RNA sequence: ACAU
DNA sequence: CGATGT
C-alpha cells in the first residue's frame, strides 16, 4: 500500500551463495547508514538477512524505538516469527562463524521481548529495498 | 509459484 | 546461468 517512512531498513550483501554475507540497515526515509556487520566468511543469503532483522530489533530495542523493520525476505520474515533459522547450509568449520552468530540471535530472541514490526518491503511496486547493495 |  | 528458502 503506502510506505512506512518513518522505519529501518535492513538487507544482505553477498559474494556468492553461499559466499561472504554482510548487512546493513538504514532510515528508510534518508538512506542514512545505521549499522554495518563486518563480512562473514561463508553464509547464505537467507542466513544474513535473518541476522539483520534480528541486529535490527536489537538495535531499535536499544534506543527505545517504536519503529518498524522493512525486509525484502519472506524467508527471514519467517524465520524471525518462528524464532528458528530453517538452514539447510552445512555445519562444519567453514560455516562455524555464521552458524555461530544465527546461534546467539536466535538465544537473543528467545530471552528477551519486542513489539516492532516486521514487515515485508514490496519490491515488485516500489523498487530495491533501500538497504539494498546495489551488486545486481 | 513466490520471496531472495 | 548458479544458489537459498516457503
Ligand atoms: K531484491
Ligand atoms: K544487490
Ligand atoms: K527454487
Ligand atoms: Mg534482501
Ligand atoms: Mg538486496
Amino acid at each position: 500500500e503506502e510506505i512506512i517512512w518513518e522505519s529501518l531498513s535492513v538487507d544482505v550483501g553477498s559474494q556468492g551463495n553461499p559466499g561472504i554475507v554482510e548487512y546493513k540497515g538504514v532510515d528508510t526515509k534518508t538512506g542514512e547508514v545505521l549499522f554495518e556487520r563486518e563480512p562473514i566468511p561463508i553464509g547464505t543469503n537467507n542466513m544474513g538477512e535473518f541476522l539483520a532483522i534480528v541486529h535490527g530489533l536489537r538495535y531499535l530495542k536499544e534506543r527505545n524505538s517504536r519503529k518498524p523493520i522493512y525486509s525484502d525476505s519472506q524467508t527471514a520474515i519467517k524465520w524471525v516469527k518462528d524464532k528458528k533459522a530453517k538452514s539447510t547450509l552445512v555445519r562444519n568449520e567453514e560455516t562455524a562463524l555464521i552458524w555461530k552468530l544465527v546461534d546467539e540471535a536466535e538465544e537473543w530472541l528467545n530471552t528477551h521481548t519486542y513489539e516492532t514490526p516486521i514487515l515485508k518491503w514490496q519490491t515488485d511496486k516500489w523498487g530495491e529495498i533501500k538497504a539494498d547493495y546495489g551488486r545486481k
